């Protein structure tokens, strides 16, 4: 069935990893304007991993959205202290889904935002991630339980090619569940443009 509106944004069901990211107290939300986006399937537990990116982000004077497997312990605490002091405007959320769908969805967001996934399996380090590796968007809105990426800045043909790929898989799918979950992804990418 038809969708009445257009680009509401790519949304996934993962909210803020700490209440201290909230910068819209009356709504209980996080709103980042023109944010850089860090994408990774790695679990961030240490702060040594995020320093290089945070310093770079801080030097550029731009907000940052961290999408990781999880951001915890000392790492989360250092993001909270730096965001509270106004050194960096950061927010961290978990990567959507699990298993293989999480990695595919991380790639969907990379392609939409023109970012590069810092993958565990490839041997990529957060430490060497640069500003070119980070995706970008007009706005990011994070609630208690959802994240919305509005207007990713990725290449249209690249975004188009990603959707063609998912359509290709849908044709080869053996289940309505598989086709439906694949259909989700297309709809998420469509909202992000």
């Amino acid at each position: 069935g038809l969708v009445p509106r257009g680009s509401e944004g790519m949304q996934f069901d993962r909210g803020y990893l700490s209440p201290y990211f909230i910068n819209k107290p009356e709504t209980g939300e996080v709103e980042l304007e023109s944010p850089f986006i860090l994408l990774t399937d790695k679990k961030i537990s240490n702060i040594r991993e995020l320093l290089p990116v945070l310093e770079a982000v801080a030097k550029a004077g731009k907000p940052l959205l961290i999408i990781a497997e999880d951001v915890e312990g000392e790492a989360l605490a250092t993001l909270v202290v730096n965001t509270m002091r106004g050194i960096v405007k950061v927010a961290a959320v978990k990567a959507p889904g699990f298993g293989d769908r999480r990695k595919a969805m991380l790639q969907d967001i990379a392609t939409l935002t023109g970012g590069t996934v810092i993958s565990e399996e490839l041997g990529m380090k957060l430490e060497k991630a640069t500003l070119e590796d980070l995706g970008q968007a007009k706005r990011v809105v994070i609630t208690k339980d959802t994240t919305t990426i509005i207007d990713g800045v990725g290449e249209e043909a690249a975004i188009q090619g990603r959707v063609a790929q998912i359509r290709q898989q849908i044709e080869e799918a053996t289940s309505d569940y598989d086709r439906e979950k694949l259909q989700e992804r297309v709809a998420k990418l469509a909202g992000g443009v």
